[PDB]
RNA sequence: CAUGGAAGUCGGAAUCCGCUAAGGACUGUGUAACAACUCACCUGCCGAAUGUACUAGCCCUGAAAAUGGAUGGCGCUCAAGC
């Protein structure tokens, strides 16, 4: 009746994956699980949504584990950005991340689908849409602007 | 975005809606980071006022000299003062 040992652990913090060793012997000392197999897991589910965190999520399955995204809508505005960042240049200025606000942004936020109310997705789209106020949407163009003026679409 | 580590509170730069009557992509304590405690903010109780800045009357502070001492003296307090 090990039940698999349900643990949930969070990685986040850092840039396109990386592959780093060990950095969670508390995550590792729980559930009698390798902590190199959950490092592991964790870097290539990173791998493919390079340049965002995404906080990954780490479920303990008995000795083994299981990686899984969070598909946040800033963690999708953060792929959503300016080619990919590259190494050594991070600590200057990381604002080259602006793209264009349009129904990719719109359609990526339907991955939430309101989870936390939202009227369904009516305000839930507007909210994910003002989300990327760092970027200032496209052009002169603003996510603040797109969202108060409410003439668009609902979906 | 920074990252052995920063979950609002090392550090650089903006400020969204669902939920309500109601809570910040935060004031402060705090964790390596969480957390907790908050706080802002709202709500139970209560039953009539409350806050800030100014104006000018009396009184008080500012107000230290040489023999013992002078509202003329005694004394006077809802005055025997203004
Ligand atoms: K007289
Ligand atoms: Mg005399
Ligand atoms: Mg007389
Ligand atoms: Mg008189």
């Amino acid at each position: 009746d090990p039940n698999e040992i349900k643990i949930i652990h969070l990685r986040a913090t850092g840039g396109e994956v990386g592959a780093s060793s060990a950095l969670a012997p508390k995550i590792g000392p729980l559930g009698l699980s390798p902590k190199k197999v959950g490092e592991d897991i964790a870097k290539a589910t990173a791998d493919w949504k390079g340049l965002r965190v995404t906080v990954r999520l780490t479920i303990q399955n008995r000795q083994a584990q299981v990686s899984v995204v969070p598909t946040a809508s800033a963690l999708i505005i953060r792929a959503l950005k300016e080619p990919p960042r590259d190494r050594k240049k991070e600590k200057n200025i990381k604002h080259n991340k602006s793209v264009s606000l349009d129904e990719i942004i719109e359609i990526a936020r339907t991955m939430r689908f309101k989870s936390f109310s939202k009227d369904l997705k009516g305000g839930v789209k507007e909210i994910l849409g003002t989300a990327f106020s760092v970027g200032c949407q496209v052009d002169g163009k603003s996510p603040k602007a797109i969202s108060d003026a409410i003439e668009a679409g609902e979906i």
